[PDB]
């Protein structure tokens, strides 16, 4: 899955940062990662514990 690169590279926490303080625009980084590619929502689907789990990055 396209996912596992995901969950490593910063895309999981930069969104966080970006949609932590300024939660105007919100983690749709994800939104547009299981929208862009129709086969990527799919292996997205392997997220939502860990990808989520940043996405309320405690700091």
């Amino acid at each position: 899955n396209p996912l596992e690169f995901l969950r490593d590279q910063p895309q999981f926490q930069n969104m966080r940062q970006v949609i932590q303080q300024n939660p105007a625009l919100l983690p749709a980084l994800l939104q547009q990662l299981g929208q862009e590619n129709p086969q990527l929502l799919q292996q997205i689907s392997r997220h939502q514990e860990q990808f989520i789990q940043m996405l309320n990055e405690p700091p």
